[PDB]
């Protein structure tokens, strides 16, 4: 068998230092503030979600918390 697991594949990120948003469509982390990556781009930018915030934001940057996320790039 294999049976998935459809629910939600959010990533958990915690954020690296003072970052400001360019803009309110932008996300905006400072510092220890575990985001929620529901996009998962691969262009440069990542769309979460943060403590009652939103917007995109660059992964590399922030830390990567989830161990089953980092080896699991969602899919391909």
């Amino acid at each position: 068998g294999s049976s998935g697991s459809s629910g939600s594949h959010q990533l958990i990120v915690k954020a690296r230092f003072n970052f400001k948003q360019t803009n309110e469509d932008e996300l905006s982390v400072c510092k220890g503030d575990i985001i929620y990556v529901t996009r998962v781009e691969e262009g440069g930018w990542w769309e979460g979600t943060l403590n009652g915030r939103t917007g995109w934001f660059p992964s590399n940057y922030v830390r990567e918390i989830k161990s089953s996320e980092r080896s699991g790039p969602s899919s391909g």
